[PDB]
């Protein structure tokens, strides 16, 4: 059993920071030393125990497009995770509110986000919650470089029976089959969530939900063998190639579903320059989509 080096020190969190309003619970804080603002996720050690989460942030937070860990504190009761504060709002939210947005931009956004997940998968890490509310802009520059994946609270590292850290490529140590099994699903679910992101970006509405009032039963009935709709209406002006990527990302059978690696090799991603640069015809109800998203993931987690 190796030592876990965490918390238990002199300087408290309150000493170096001051807590502003809300944004486990998230709140905007300020570093009173430099007067710089950050975000602090307060976790209840009597509930979660975010040892798995903090490990990922420390190790992978270096990634440009992954929310960066700026500090961490432990008072013995609660765990304080200080990260960079997202000033650009929700990615999908902002995009849907742009009257002028095209596939060329949609492919560049998904590329940056998928390239990020391909890295996490290769290190044996699965987010397991990819919903759009966790993908945010650090700033308003509008560039995909300002994109950040956030809230790894449900994230998981691949480990062997020994407790060792494992990567998908190196199999030489024993890992419980059902662990490798779930690891498969969890990785496929991440791509599925990204499939829901692309579908909404293109059309302007969610595939399995209309609005927040949709019953979980019907939402799950759709998500089930039930097939989504890639044609007519908002799909008429959408490129045929783009429709192909969406169907394979949302494929009902996980084993037939596309992998982050393959997604990046898709002509839609590979040849972006072929894609249309003109504004997409979409529904504008960003707030309604918000309700649909929450409702969709509420049925999943219940
Ligand atoms: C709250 C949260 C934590 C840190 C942040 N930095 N900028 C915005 C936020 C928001 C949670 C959500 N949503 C989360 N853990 O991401
Ligand atoms: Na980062």
């Amino acid at each position: 059993s190796i030592v876990q080096q965490l918390h238990r020190n002199s300087i408290q969190f309150t000493d170096g920071y001051e807590v502003k309003e809300d944004i486990s619970v998230c709140k905007r804080c300020i570093h009173k030393a430099t007067n710089m603002e950050f975000a602090v996720k307060i976790i209840d050690k009597s509930k979660r125990d975010p040892t798995e989460e903090i490990e990922i942030l420390l190790r992978y937070g270096q990634h440009p497009n992954i929310i960066t860990l700026k500090d961490v504190y432990d008072d013995g009761k609660y765990v304080y995770v200080v990260t960079e504060l997202m000033k650009g709002g929700e990615l999908l939210d902002k995009i849907l509110r742009q009257k002028f947005f095209s596939e060329r931009e949609a492919s560049a956004v998904l590329f940056t986000i998928t390239k990020t997940v391909e890295y996490l998968h290769a290190q044996g890490v699965v987010h397991r919650d990819l919903k759009p509310s966790n993908i945010l802009y650090v700033d308003e520059s509008g560039n995909p470089e300002s994109i950040r994946i956030c809230d790894f609270g449900f994230a998981k590292q691949l480990r062997a029976e020994n407790g060792l850290l494992m990567t998908p490529c190196y199999t030489a140590n024993f890992v419980a089959p059902e662990v490798l099994e779930r690891q498969g699903y969890d990785a496929a679910c991440d791509i599925w969530s990204l499939g829901v992101l692309l579908y909404t970006m293109l059309t302007g509405y969610t595939p399995f939900a209309n609005g927040p009032d949709d019953t979980p039963e019907e939402i799950l009935a759709r998500i089930g063998s039930g097939k989504f709709s890639l044609s007519g209406g908002y799909w008429n002006s959408v490129s045929d190639t783009a429709k192909d990527l969406v169907s394979k990302m949302l494929h009902v059978d996980p084993h037939q579903r596309l992998t982050a690696a393959l997604v990046l090799r898709h002509p839609w991603i590979v040849h972006w320059d072929q894609l249309p640069q003109y504004q997409l015809n979409r529904q504008d109800a960003p707030h309604l989509v918000k309700g649909a998203m929450a409702a969709t993931y509420s049925a999943l987690n219940r």
